[PDB]
């Protein structure tokens, strides 16, 4: 196994390492090789879970997180009962209170090249962008952060959490350098 | 066992399959062989819980899932506490906030016909009905839906998400033409 | 075994039971002679059990369920840290948000003798003082019920419940001729 | 084993004897010998995690049960995501909707000498300070208590039930004249 | 509710219970009512199910607390696997040991009379007959009780217990002369 | 609360704790007063269980453990299904495959006048009789020990551990002293 | 979804199906398409599992269910702590006791083909060969079962409780007619 | 942290990791610094707890796995009821079987040169001596090895799997070259 992949196992709850692996997987990508992807994925699935779990009880519906048929389903049935515009692509949450869906980023360059890149792919302009990064800046819609300052100030600070473990076992370069 | 009953114990959590057992078989029906009862007993159990849960911490009293004994003697001992009508029929729900029994259906018909159907079976004004339906349609009386519009629409959600996967597995269309 | 222990044992949950048998052998009592005492504290600590659910988190400290020199202990340390009055019998809770302790009182007499006659034990003012009855009747000092309608309105159904499986197994009549 | 050592694990819930234990040994310290300082710092991580859970949901990160470098880690990415001044000791948690780190004593003497000494301490006036005692007083920074006097005053209770537990045991005099 | 139900729920184990009331009802009668009946299939069921723990470890094949159509699965996979006789009704377990199955009686009258009257509607030679009474006595074909002495004597201590707490409880008249 | 008390509930797991604070209020005593009473019932509690832990699988019937009624029972049920006769005072053991019952007795005197004074008391030769000490010394009816040399040794060294840890904490005097 | 796929889901245990999931997209495969071979090898892990639980503690070493490269380490160390030959390719489980691998088929054909074909691919001639089928027939390498009867025959009723099940829902045909 | 640790963390199941830093730590180790030292005390951790595990049901007393003062607690208390001689340095288990303690040890040298430097540490004849490599060989005293060969395969299986996994990672040459 890889240095990487380790670390992965032993920051990232179990949980969500496996759900990692499973939509790598589904993409034909290998954990174990793809080991930056590996702790990429982890690190967007946790941050999208910390994000809905930031709202009520059920504000969101979690897209992220199954395989593509059914979260598909979920978007179609979504589309469907609340009448919002199908996506191009797939999006990671639905927000109901705001009745829109959240494509959620965490990258390691600057949350402005980052939000125009995926504003570029989205293009379909209904669903809302959220961008967090290693630094702690954050980047919405319409400045439009849909949670608390609380809840994503949480998100920051675990995401600077792992860059720091990262760092430590000198494999931060190379994730940072692999975007 | 069918292919139907495979997909209900595939698709409802066992809880819920356990006490659509339990239900039709003390009404005389047979899981196995009126599979698609099976599905709607489960479909109408999943959105009563969801809908209890959609309150406070102890908003609603659930009176479907217990044997036809024990939930006319909630339905005895919420009466002769609360003061209001013992009904007809069995409801589904008791409204502690609004002070008044709800009746759940959940149809594959258009929610007018069946809001009147069950409006004409019920007869007793005061327990409060509310229909959805399989498309995302949804109708209560006087217009006064309890819940919040967020519940309401994860409702209508997990009703087109079953309709989905009962038409990607051919047995839709025989659950339609069933009710 | 009694007739009356058997239904106690399949109507309250094991944890108020194991404490209800704690409790009455810590004053001499036996569960299964005095079997309908056995259901009264069992009763009582079901009452108290959903009273201090009925607040927020953490509105109330439950005195009731401990033994008596641990109850006291935290008798000790709520009234020597709050400074409120140490009550001259142990009572049921202490309500934080209105920095008063309560005594909960589950009668099968009127709530007008059975309030009248713990108000002339306490004496001691400050406590405060609320009984519900298996017909859904309930009253309290200063009508301050502490809880809300629904909170309440949850007990005195609970109540009635238990009041109604009571007398179809024609255990009801003793119940009530014996307290 | 001591007596205190053996009132240690009979009073405080395993996890937080696990983190004392676990805390002390960091320091070079070991929980049999120094007993009544195994019982201070289990007192200590039980009122912080009290104090933690007297928020929302997400309130608080919290700084103690961790070892130094993690505990540390977060600090860092705390700081270098909110931008707060890095403090020049470990804090024991860090108030996001009051954006400022807490440090939590527990004292056996006056609240104004122990509050007094740690605020000489620290020195770096951004982190916010609250004291508790086990005789009911507190006192925190601009009479900023943080939390609502329910939640504190829960604090001062479990205090007040240790002390009364010590002295029983004939051991509080000796955990008094040694802090 | 009887109160032979409350004793059945009290002195049988969920689980059993559970199987006893699916069993009763896929043959239309109701624990509710027929509840002398409800302690005898729970008595037989809790006896088969030491019967086959009497073994090794994979010993016997438990084909009581299935459905019909279940249970005639698994009797069609051992008698077309070991090239057994298939037995005209549904025998309760299946001894790999001894390449036979087995039914299993537990009776009010005496072995003797139970024996005849089941190895006549049996008649099927093959399948191993086992009866067990409340007394105490046992009887087994060819004197082959296909168990050791100390794992029989288990079940009719356990028989006698039940008759014990059945007979305390003025219901085992009733329950011995219903059989 | 006492020391001794504290070591009770720090070595000795909780359920073997509830059951001899169960088995001593049963008769009329209070575990926090007959501190060293209290710790001589777990010690045998224990003892007991290691001991039916000794054999297979269902060598052992537990008679301790159990309130009087419920112990009488087995007892009864035991004795009318094997044929034994039935004890003057409740055993703690039942040994299946040697079919007779057997009295556990744990002494802090010589094996030898402990033996002869239950045996005084037993009088009815029936049942087994077999000590230890918490010296290591052991012995048994005819000097048949039941169990092979490892299960009975593991017991002697279990026994010899609890003085030891009396010992350090200064109340194995007074435990010695006071059999 | 497929209704073999349900099937799937609804007879194997949940860990079963997840290490098929797991084994066929290692190797490229989709079990929502493959539903055939997902069953495959659902009822190949199933055979193995059962396989090595026939055995007393720690006779087997499971070499299925785990990924390629883990798999090959556990080969790996035991070829070079025993001193047996590294097979070709990856066996199914590794016995002590006989110091000799086993690879495992489960097969819609005639034991004699299917062995002959496996025995041709593995060509390296020490590790063991051991063939079931849907029928209840078996094979194995110098007539040597590895386990005992009983074992065996569990294994084969379970596999034609698998075929009874797939034929009822119309699936055993194209099973059959698709290795 | 270290490359080694994380290594450590997903190799070693948690209980042993937990007990590997207790034991570190109470001699003053850090597993975070001295993390090959880490890695051996877990690899030994985990080989006494599968040696135990390779007996009957209780064989073995663990001494391994314990605080300094309760081990030698055990000890006392083994030799002081069985009479064997008390070590002069703590042992890892106790084999009541053999009625002897064993010393096992974990050695990346030859077998003979870390047995004959253990037994000139422990000089007291009596306990008996066991060591494994992870290249497979093993040596005992008398070459009286206690356990079968499939119970010592194993052990050695597991010692040469987490070699490989060592080397996959780069820190075996270093985990080598630092016994
Ligand atoms: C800690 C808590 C766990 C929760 C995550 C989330 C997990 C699963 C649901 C479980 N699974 C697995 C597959 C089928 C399925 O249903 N997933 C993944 C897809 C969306 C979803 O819900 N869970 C479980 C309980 C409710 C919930 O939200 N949270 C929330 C805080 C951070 C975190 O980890
Ligand atoms: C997930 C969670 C489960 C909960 C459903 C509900 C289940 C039972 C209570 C349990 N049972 C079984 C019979 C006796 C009994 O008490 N039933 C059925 C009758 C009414 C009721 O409460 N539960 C259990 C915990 C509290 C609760 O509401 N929910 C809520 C969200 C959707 C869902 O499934
Ligand atoms: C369902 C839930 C349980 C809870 C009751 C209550 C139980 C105990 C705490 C547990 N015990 C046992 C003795 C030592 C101890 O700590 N008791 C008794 C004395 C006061 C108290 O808290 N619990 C447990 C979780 C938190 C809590 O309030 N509730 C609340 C709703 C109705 C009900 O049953
Ligand atoms: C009862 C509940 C428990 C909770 C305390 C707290 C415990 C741990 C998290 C678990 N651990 C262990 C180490 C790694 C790790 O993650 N710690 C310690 C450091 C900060 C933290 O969270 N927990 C667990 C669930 C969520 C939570 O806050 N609470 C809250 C009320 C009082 C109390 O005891
Ligand atoms: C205590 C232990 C439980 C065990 C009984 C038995 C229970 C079930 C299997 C579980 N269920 C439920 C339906 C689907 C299913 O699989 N049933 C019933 C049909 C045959 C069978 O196995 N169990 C569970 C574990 C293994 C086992 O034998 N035992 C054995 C001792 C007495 C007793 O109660
Ligand atoms: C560890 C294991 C536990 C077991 C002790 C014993 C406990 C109970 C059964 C549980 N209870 C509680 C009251 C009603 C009831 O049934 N009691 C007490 C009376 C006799 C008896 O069985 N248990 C539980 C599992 C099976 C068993 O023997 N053991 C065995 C090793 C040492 C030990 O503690
Ligand atoms: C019921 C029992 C379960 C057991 C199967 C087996 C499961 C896993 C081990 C768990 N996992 C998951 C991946 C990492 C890991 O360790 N696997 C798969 C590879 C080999 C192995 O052991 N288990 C778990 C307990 C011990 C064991 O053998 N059995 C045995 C009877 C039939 C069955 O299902
Ligand atoms: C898997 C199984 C676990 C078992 C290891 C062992 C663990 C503990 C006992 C638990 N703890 C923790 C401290 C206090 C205490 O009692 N320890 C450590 C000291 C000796 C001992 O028993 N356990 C737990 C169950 C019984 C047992 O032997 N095994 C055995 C196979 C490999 C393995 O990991
Ligand atoms: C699992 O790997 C994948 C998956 C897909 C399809 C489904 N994926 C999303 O819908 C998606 N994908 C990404 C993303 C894209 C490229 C590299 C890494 C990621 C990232 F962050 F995961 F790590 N970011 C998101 O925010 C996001 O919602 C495409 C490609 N790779
Ligand atoms: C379990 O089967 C039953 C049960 C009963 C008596 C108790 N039932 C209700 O009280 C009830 N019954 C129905 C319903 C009616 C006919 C067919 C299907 C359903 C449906 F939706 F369940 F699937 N809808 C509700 O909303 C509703 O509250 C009558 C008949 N069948
Ligand atoms: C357990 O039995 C006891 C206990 C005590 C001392 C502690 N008890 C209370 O503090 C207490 N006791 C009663 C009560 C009094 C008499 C009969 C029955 C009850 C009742 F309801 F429990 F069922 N009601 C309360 O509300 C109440 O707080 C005295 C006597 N009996
Ligand atoms: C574990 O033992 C330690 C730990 C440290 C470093 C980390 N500690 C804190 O950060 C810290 N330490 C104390 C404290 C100080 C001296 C004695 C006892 C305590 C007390 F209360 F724990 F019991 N109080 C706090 O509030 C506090 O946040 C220093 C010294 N000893
Ligand atoms: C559940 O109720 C039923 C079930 C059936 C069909 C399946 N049953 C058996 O296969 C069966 N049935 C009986 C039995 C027969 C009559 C009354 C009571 C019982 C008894 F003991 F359960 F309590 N004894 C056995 O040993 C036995 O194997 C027939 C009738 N009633
Ligand atoms: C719980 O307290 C009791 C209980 C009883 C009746 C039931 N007890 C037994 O059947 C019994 N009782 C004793 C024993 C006797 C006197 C003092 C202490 C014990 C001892 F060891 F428990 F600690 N030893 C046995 O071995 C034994 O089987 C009588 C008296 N006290
Ligand atoms: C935890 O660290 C320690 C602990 C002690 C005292 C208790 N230890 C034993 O009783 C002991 N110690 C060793 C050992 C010795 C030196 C380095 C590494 C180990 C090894 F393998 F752990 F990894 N081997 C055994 O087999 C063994 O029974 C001394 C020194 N270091
Ligand atoms: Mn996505
Ligand atoms: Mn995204
Ligand atoms: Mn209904
Ligand atoms: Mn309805
Ligand atoms: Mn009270
Ligand atoms: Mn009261
Ligand atoms: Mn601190
Ligand atoms: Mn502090
Ligand atoms: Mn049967
Ligand atoms: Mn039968
Ligand atoms: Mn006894
Ligand atoms: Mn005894
Ligand atoms: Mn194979
Ligand atoms: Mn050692
Ligand atoms: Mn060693």
């Amino acid at each position: 196994g890889s240095h990487m992949e380790d670390f992965v196992r032993q920051c990232f709850n179990p949980m969500i390492v496996e759900l990692a692996e499973k939509a790598m997987k589904e993409y034909g990508e290998d954990p174990k090789i793809e080991t930056n992807k590996f702790a990429a994925i982890c690190t967007h699935l946790e941050v999208c879970f910390m994000y809905s779990d930031g709202g009520s009880k059920h504000r969101f519906e979690i897209i992220e997180g199954r395989d593509r048929i059914m979260a598909w389903t979920v978007v179609n049935s979504i589309c469907n009962t609340t009448g919002v515009e199908k996506p191009k692509f797939l999006p990671d949450l639905y927000d109901y209170k705001e009745n829109r869906f959240i494509e959620i980023g965490v990258t390691r360059r600057e949350v402005h090249i980052y939000y125009l890149e995926k504003a570029n792919k989205i293009k379909s302009e209904k669903t809302h962008i959220h961008i967090f990064s290693f630094t702690g800046e954050e980047m919405a819609t319409k400045a439009d952060y849909t949670l608390d300052e609380e809840s994503r100030a949480r998100i920051k600070t675990r995401l600077f959490t792992i860059r720091q473990e990262m760092a430590s076992r000198s494999l931060w370069d190379s994730f940072r350098q692999s975007e």
